[PDB]
């Protein structure tokens, strides 16, 4: 196969020992990619070809959970086909593999030092910590962060990683990737995004795809649109109400300590637990999960049974760290490996929806509260 790197790929000249430290960083991404090719691929449930992925938690048809093969969908497909090319063919994939040590595009961090001293790779990259980046924001924001980022190893090691892998791609098995990966404080600085804890208390990381360190546009001619990393969510947060144009996929890593601490949504926009209007161009969608009637939608994750979603374009969903054993428990959150399927048409961007009582309702935003979403229509 032919590989074309994205624009920004400058190649560069490693001295001996720093060639090491690369190719550490090279090889444990290749096992994380390989895992997660087999992860789509391996069948679950009652899927003969690929694996069973939850795509509603509600279906307003049947009161019941709804699924599909993942492999079903095109967007999956090609992701797969794109992995096993990379796969074949790593010496040429890697002419598209960048540390971001010097990066421009924006800030990447490390959560701590502590979290930096993992790996001799993560140490000469050296990038920003979180710790300092949080105790400059303070807050209850700042506070958050803190608590997320001084305890992170321990919140990203309390993974169940022995039923649907065949190596443990968690932060034990893999220390280079995930202390040398780039790590965003995505919502610290998004008004929009609810609670100040759900805001200093998020962080995602990129391995592959147009802002990962393997950044590869085309294969063949055809455009990647495989996204693929982590993400960390400290508990007793909510993450609020969101969709987006892209395909997404998360695989929960994180053992539960209560079959409630971690929950998710996702909702097909036009489903009938929701009101819709069309607006131009777009959707305007009413949730309304007040009064109990939120509880129907959201179900349990967990490593084992539980452990797969696929998100279609524009689906409704959120992640909810509220419930039961969160008012327990300590240093702990709900870890994922994520992926978007389309990361290179449409719009990207992360939408949140709103508050429907108004702006002054953004910080307390959790599934009871009324809300609105305003979708936009995508291109065939
Ligand atoms: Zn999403």
């Amino acid at each position: 196969a032919q590989f074309q790197c994205q624009d920004d790929v400058k190649p560069t000249s490693y001295t001996t020992e720093e060639q090491k430290l690369v190719d550490q960083f090279w090889n444990e991404s290749l096992i994380y990619l390989d895992q997660y090719l087999k992860a789509l691929e391996t069948p679950t449930g009652q899927c003969k070809d690929s694996a069973q992925a939850t795509i509603q938690t509600y279906n307003s048809e049947t009161g019941k959970m709804q699924t599909q093969c993942i492999m079903k969908y095109r967007d999956v497909e090609l992701v797969a086909k794109h992995l096993k090319a990379v796969l074949a063919e790593p010496d040429k994939a890697k002419a598209c593999f960048d540390p971001q040590k010097n990066y421009k595009a924006f800030p990447l961090y490390t959560p701590s030092a502590h979290v930096q001293n993992l790996s001799a790779t993560s140490k000469w990259i050296n990038r920003p910590l979180l710790t300092d980046y949080y105790k400059k924001i303070g807050g209850e924001i700042g506070a958050a962060g803190l608590e997320l980022n001084e305890n992170f190893l321990e919140i990203t090691s309390r993974t169940d990683t022995t039923l649907h892998w065949t190596k443990d791609v968690s932060i034990k098995g893999l220390p280079t990737l995930w202390s040398s990966v780039g790590w965003i404080p995505f919502y610290a600085e998004n008004p929009n995004a609810g609670s100040d804890r759900f805001r200093g208390g998020y962080l995602y990381a990129e391995v592959m795809g147009p802002w990962g360190n393997l950044r590869i546009k085309e294969i063949d001619g055809e455009k990647v649109g495989a996204e693929i990393g982590m993400t960390a969510q400290l508990f007793n947060t909510s993450y609020p109400y969101h969709y987006h144009h892209p395909q997404e996929i998360y695989m929960t890593l994180t053992k539960p300590q209560c079959i409630d601490q971690n929950k998710h949504m996702v909702m097909h926009w036009d489903n009938n637990q929701f009101k819709q209007k069309r607006s131009d161009n777009g959707w305007t969608v009413n949730i309304d999960g007040s009064k109990g009637k939120w509880k129907k939608w959201f179900s349990n994750q967990d490593p084992e049974q539980n452990w797969l979603t696929y998100f279609e374009r524009n689906a409704i969903h959120a992640f909810h760290t509220l419930e039961g054993c969160n008012q327990t428990i300590k240093n702990s959150g709900l870890v994922t490996v994520w992926a978007r399927t389309t990361a290179q048409d449409n719009n990207q961007t992360t939408q949140l929806c709103r508050p429907m009582t108004g702006a002054k309702d953004i910080k307390t935003m959790k599934p009871e509260d009324k809300a609105i979403c305003d979708l936009d229509d995508w291109k065939p």
